[PDB]
């Protein structure tokens, strides 16, 4: 408290004494990484008194070793440089040496000018002639990392923690890799609305807002799917979209209210093609980052066990209904959306201590059974395939299997990474399934979507046979970076 | 008329007869562009009966020239191919020829199999043996182009110029990311859902997170989060994404738009002007091959002007240019009641519509809009905005009451807003207080105080330059469109 108040006072004094107060521009000669590249291999004790250079960074250390000599460490752009300030080299036009230095504190952003080289002891250094206080720190900084501070004051985390800074660099590398993959395949990158008069395209509860001048509610998108498929009607053939989607839902280690996904739509692909592309893309990215397809993961955090996740392709397929039936020891009732099957599935939830959905739709019940019996088998990347139509309103009926669709989900360690299907392109059925969804919504299903007449009209203009797909990039980055909490891979995660 | 209902009946009949009904997969041999590249300069009348290929596209034309011969055009991936369906080549296992072809209509997505080559008249063709109805069109299509915006797929299907716009849009965005990537910037993502909105003069959307029992705002800008990353030591960050406004819609405003903002440690606004020129002139040159480009300010039926991106671009000093327009000086201080009253008098004198409330900032903005933005045809910087209208901009190092800020205007439309960032927490808190006071007096564009940001500044924001570009508006100039609805796939439309 006192430190902060006092620093404010000290800065007002500087201001009133006509001393440098928040200089507008400090011209660096080079970055600290550049400085290190240039001078890092000079001989011990090397100094170039013929070269004057300006540097800047945040002060991480101050040591006055004598009345004549002050050592600083400064850090910038992942590089530390030592500053050696000797009273005999001080430019007195900037002030008396003791006055100039007395203004600086650990944590301040400062500039220095001097001669480059290396101390006798071998430390990369600048032998300074001046110091400029650029931006003071008004708080006594913790020397290294409630741990909610890391998320509510992420700048402190970034200032102190190299590991955290590497995660956000990895994130960008992964996103660039994904855009590059689609770009090179001839996909067009597009942007479709995040504000929708009618939400759709996922099993999700939306955020609701209002546009005053247009006099309408708008929803924040839960997915770009319905717009993207209109682009395939439009003849663009191969589109993708990489950006934010939203969920008005609870938060946990794998769920934030906004997340980054990539979805693509490819004319003439079916879900078998999509499985192959998924394997290719994700195994590629894993290899790019890790140099093989078998990678470490710490499911319980860095002090817990280390397992190995094996991305060798092809991946296991589990058939949705068959794996539930294997778990139950008996068959689901047919049709799967009958009252007989609903009742059987409720009975099985009691028998197996599975928490019921609300409302008890056939789709929701199927999902809870899959959660318990099938997603739990998905340790290494595994596809869960052939989802019932009743839970898959936008997925095309299976060419072989009654009541099923051409759908998959990718799971890694029981977490959903992808959702994809041969797209439903038949408008009569699509409208019927939308009606069923609106019915479910009306019955209290907060994840069911309203009918979208604009989409049905688009289907009436002819959607080519198409395959579509989505990937939760944050969740993938958790595996790539070895983090078990979504808050580690988002700069500013949601907090209760 | 009954065309849609009839098509539904046709499809039901097909389904009930066991005939092909929405096949799941059609395996093409090659794309239509690849087909054209391979066979496009065979000899007239060339046919290779030894090669059977499968091709697919949308039917753009049908001519049943006789009982025995039907000509189709199909279109896919920017390439048209002619199909010649002769009864003598028809595979009867797929049905009788008349039955098979009776199912096809203009606009349908179809597949064909057949032999490659060229008609006697020299048209690249497939000599087909079968046809598969993949996805019917239930509507009679216009032969050529509000419908373009409400049913964008029709525009895309029929209008090459519309497809070109969205390709150019992607090229431009890729160019931008590349520009910052090569300079060593880190691309980041910061929250679109904010507990406390800020960083622009704008009314936000408001929503609610049920589980966390909290009101949220949709962002109007990323600026306050981005600056925290520079406090964090990331040094160079950029963010290219959507921002939101709960405001009116017009030819240059949609309720969501795409902007890029960057934050560069150690830059001032002079550095940012230089970067602006280099990025934008470079992108213009890339797309147009000149720095002088055509524009149709009143649409394609109006006149054509030239916009000149040659550097150095014009600078106008905000207050000096107002005073040149007035033929008299503003009162000082600029935020005094005396100057507010004087600016109201000047608005009345010059028939400038008054803002509400009549704050010093709003009045200055109205004056600039009348006297200064109207001078900005070619790319021009308006510089050195008053502090009272610039709560996040650092005080001018020379000019009392001003800041180190610029806006870029093209044809009087705002493209960029940028400044030497305020990094001094005492003043920053005071300016936020003034904004909250404006809000309380009725200013629907003023933002509430963000304590979290002020506390970040107390940890030491290096001297920094920050900047934002409205990408859509830039694309309007690059693609020569005067309506924002032309450069967004799915623009907002009145009910
Ligand atoms: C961090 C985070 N938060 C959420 N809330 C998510 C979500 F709800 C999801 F449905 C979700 N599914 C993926 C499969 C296809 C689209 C993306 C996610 F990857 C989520 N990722
Ligand atoms: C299509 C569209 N619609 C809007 N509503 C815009 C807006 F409000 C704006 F403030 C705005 N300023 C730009 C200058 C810096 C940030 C972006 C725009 F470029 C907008 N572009
Ligand atoms: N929109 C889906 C992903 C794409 C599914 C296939 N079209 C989701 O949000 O889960
Ligand atoms: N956030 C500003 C652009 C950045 C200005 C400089 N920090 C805007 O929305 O106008």
């Amino acid at each position: 408290m006192h430190y902060t108040d006092n620093r404010y006072k000290m800065m007002e004094c500087i201001k009133d004494a006509g001393r440098p107060f928040y200089p507008h521009k400090f011209k660096i000669s080079m970055s600290l990484p550049a400085y290190a590249l240039k001078y890092g291999n000079v001989e011990n004790g090397y100094i170039d008194k013929d070269t004057t250079l300006s540097l800047s960074g945040r002060v991480t250390s101050i040591r006055s070793s004598s009345s004549k000599l002050i050592f600083y460490d400064i850090f910038c752009e992942e590089q530390k440089v030592q500053i050696i300030a000797n009273i005999m080299e001080h430019d007195i036009s900037t002030g008396e040496f003791s006055v100039s230095h007395s203004e600086i504190r650990r944590g301040d952003v400062v500039g220095f000018t001097g001669f480059p080289g290396k101390s006798k002891r071998g430390e990369l250094s600048l032998f300074s002639k001046s110091v400029v206080l650029l931006s003071p720190c008004y708080h006594m900084l913790p020397t290294a990392i409630d741990q909610e501070v890391r998320y509510r004051q992420r700048y402190l985390d970034l200032m102190l923690n190299e590991e955290s800074r590497k995660v956000f660099k990895l994130r960008s590398r992964a996103i660039k890799y994904i855009r590059n993959y689609f770009d090179r395949l001839g996909f067009l990158e597009v942007e479709t609305p995040m504000l929708n008069m009618i939400y759709g395209g996922a099993a999700a509860r939306p955020f609701i807002t209002y546009h005053n001048e247009l006099e309408t509610q708008l929803y924040m998108r839960i997915a770009p799917e319905l717009y993207l498929k209109q682009l395939i009607v439009g003849g663009l053939d191969k589109v993708y979209e990489l950006g934010k989607n939203f969920r008005n839902e609870g938060i946990d280690l794998t769920h934030n209210p906004e997340f980054t996904s990539v979805e693509f739509y490819m004319a003439y692909a079916d879900y078998y093609d999509l499985m192959d592309l998924t394997e290719e893309l994700i195994s590629g990215l894993v290899l790019e980052i890790h140099g093989s397809l078998k990678i470490p993961y710490h499911p319980d955090g860095p002090e817990g066990k280390c397992i190995e996740i094996d991305f060798t392709t092809p991946w296991k397929r589990f058939s949705f209904v068959e794996e539930i039936e294997s778990g139950l020891g008996e068959k689901l009732k047919r049709p799967l959306d009958s009252q007989e099957n609903i009742d059987f599935m409720v009975e099985m939830c009691e028998k197996h201590e599975i928490e019921l959905p609300h409302p008890r739709t056939a789709a929701k019940l199927l999902d809870k059974l899959a959660g318990h019996f099938v997603e739990t088998k998905c340790t290494n990347p595994s596809f869960i395939i052939d989802h019932p139509q009743t839970m898959s309103p936008l997925a095309k009926w299976h060419r072989e299997k009654p009541e099923m669709t051409e759908r998959f989900e990718l799971f890694v360690l029981g977490k959903e990474l992808c959702n994809a299907y041969t797209e439903l392109n038949e408008p009569l059925q699509q409208r019927k399934f939308f009606e069923q969804q609106a019915d479910a919504k009306a019955s209290g299903d907060v994840e069911a979507c309203p009918i979208d007449e604009t989409f049905c009209l688009a289907l009436e203009h002819g959607l080519p046979p198409t395959g579509g797909w989505g990937l939760g990039i944050d969740r993938l980055i958790m595996f790539l970076a070895d983090k078990n909490n979504i808050k580690e891979v988002l700069l500013f995660p949601a907090m209760r």
